[PDB]
């Protein structure tokens, strides 16, 4: 943290600031240009692959490789070795239920909380529907409150419990901590989905008392696209099965069969992006610099002037009214019209903002609603923007 | 088609003026107007994808879309067959997870023998696991492949995959060849093109292939982290998506889940936008220069590489056949450990790669250490080859 301007600082750094009011952040996040200048000098000034390669760029590329790692590993409180890169969190889960398959012995229990994101509970849908076993869901309510003594209950006996730590379409900040406790008490293998999490709040695999965790760079941490990361506790390096092998995976091989290398290697198959990875770095510093405390209070004041702002115009918004449990996404509705019309008329005013399901069906339905419209934030948004955003949505709602 | 000087194209790589860059198997150099093509993606039209109602979604799925598109006319196929993976071997395993429920008991399969891990390791997992018959097609050492044991160990097997070419030996298989063995004999035929995707013709109707892998980061002069997955239209109904979740969907509920249409029902997550556009513009950046130009410039740098590594009496390998040689040579000077070699010819700014190379029944096969390999892209000019022979002169003595 070195005492600099929010947001004008970090506006500085993204020219789409001055074109546009871009409230789409958990879609994805704009991307400054430090994120884009250290991605530049690996592809025109040390491209090379890794795999500790003889020539001096192959010593770079794979210098700056593994410190990206060790840089993704210490953003989240993890060892190095226990630091996959993926292609994003799709990927991360889709591992953790391939990866584990293996151990579940039919009628096993998983557990997940209604409001997931479509990957962390289609994974699980398949590898239940395939396995037999019994796939249950905690309640909660409309607002994205879980039901914590009904996690108490439905967590006894599972053998994995999967859940993510913010909503991508109500903003619920769930209490993870409690639910990994309550994991590790039961026996539990605890999985964390932290894609709208990563970079916008403290995500740490300690607190957590996370086994598997999965984030998505092109998101909060203002890294590129195509880098996700798995995390996979030291502890499961001798049940986790590596779905995916093949070149730098392994430390013999023949015509006969494989012996394959050690963690995170074991894992990794073929050239990773590395160009991805050091982008994905470059975020975590840029972040890391800002400071997530800084970011949380920015978003947090975002949420409050949005929510009083709908609020004064008769306009609905979804997820918790207590703003302490509440991310920098804010989920709403026009009356008489659909999301897609409200976000077409705000990108008519060069504001950015998405509308439909989200990847999220299943909480569109326990809500009994055709869709939201979302606006979200990172800690480039300004006050100005969120006046102007309520000034067309005044002049929207008092056309009706 | 058209309209230019090899090898420059060097105006375009910054690098190519500090090093000679013999290291294109592993990776290629990238030119400035590939790097410029995802630098407007980030800092001009960031954003998803899915169709989104905002001008910048709009603006990126377009431009996704389009990259799709390019890709797909690069290799002959249609827009729906074509899946982005983070890199081949994400692809080739792909294959052998979407469709594992087809096998039963004592099925074959048939590789070459040589073969990057890649496209090994998922064929070696597959067969212990659900108890197949993994078969090797026959070879001499120069890594030509009999014709005559292909058409005996095809019939009558589910499926067969190989290499386009070989990244230790560089021979370019004779696949259009085996494709309609496999095609005849009603077998699955998938094409490992991670090496010939940007330095020769890949075409899928000419190569008969049902499955494709290549990687951009290779011979197409892209980014890191883009790979695809040609998946012909014939095995949509067949074919099982090993990853799914966001964007792969037409209904999902508590219950359950339908899945959508192909190419997206193959795709989960936010792609690779920056990496596909990224793709697209090396694409672009190779069709300009011609398919036929890059072949003919490598042919070149492989002539004079081996006819003075001849003169210079250190031993190479691949095939002696020149037209069966890609722009790849593994050599070895006698009494000296390929990477001593490898770090003398760092030591002289010439980029090179030594080891095993993930091949190695290739290194057994063929018993030997391991292998120095000089491998080359249509930047690459002949009087870079001229100077590497000279280190390489001044080291045999």
């Amino acid at each position: 943290m070195a005492s600099m301007r929010i947001p004008e600082d970090v506006r500085k750094d993204i020219p789409l600031t001055n074109e546009v009011i871009y409230f789409d952040n958990t879609a994805t996040s704009l991307t400054p240009k430090p994120v884009v200048e250290a991605m530049d000098e690996y592809y025109l000034k040390y491209r090379a692959n890794v795999h500790r390669g003889v020539h001096r760029l192959s010593q770079m590329a794979t210098h700056k490789y593994e410190e990206s790692r060790k840089i993704v590993a210490d953003f989240i409180g993890a060892k190095f070795e226990e630091i996959v890169f993926t292609k994003n969190t799709s990927e991360s889960l889709n591992l953790v239920a391939l990866g584990l398959g293996h151990i579940f012995k039919r009628g096993d229990k998983i557990v997940t909380t209604p409001y997931e994101h479509h990957s962390d509970l289609l994974p699980w849908q398949r590898l239940a529907t395939k396995l037999g076993l019994k796939l249950e869901f905690i309640e909660g309510d409309d607002e994205g409150n879980l039901d914590l003594s009904d996690a108490e209950k439905k967590i006894k006996g599972a053998k994995l419990v999967a859940v993510q730590h913010v909503s991508n379409a109500l903003g619920v900040i769930h209490e993870v901590e409690e639910l990994g406790k309550i994991a590790k008490d039961e026996g539990a293998i605890f999985v964390v989905d932290a894609a709208q999490s990563a970079g916008h709040m403290e995500v740490n695999v300690k607190k957590l008392h996370a086994d598997f965790l999965a984030f998505s760079g092109h998101k909060g941490p203002m890294g590129p696209t195509g880098i996700g990361v798995l995390y996979i506790r030291e502890e499961f390096f001798d049940t986790f099965e590596p779905p995916l092998i093949g070149g730098g995976t392994i430390e013999d091989v023949s015509l006969d069969g494989y012996k394959l290398t050690e963690p995170p290697e074991r894992f990794e198959a073929g050239t990773p992006n590395i160009g991805g990875a050091i982008g994905l770095a470059a975020g975590i510093r840029y972040i890391e610099r800002i400071g997530l405390g800084r970011i949380e209070r920015q978003e947090h004041k975002l949420v409050k002037r949005t929510t009083e702002g709908l609020d004064e115009l008769e306009v609905p918004w979804y997820g918790p009214r207590n703003l302490k449990k509440h991310a920098g996404v804010v989920s709403f509705n026009v009356p008489g019209l659909h999301p897609h019309d409200v976000a077409a008329i705000l990108d008519d005013h060069s504001i950015m903002v998405r509308s439909g399901h989200h990847c999220a069906l299943p909480v569109m339905k326990k809500l009994g609603i055709n869709g939201t419209v979302r606006a979200s934030f990172h800690v480039y948004n300004s006050l100005e923007e969120v006046e102007t955003f309520l000034g067309v949505m005044e002049e929207l709602v008092k056309g009706l």
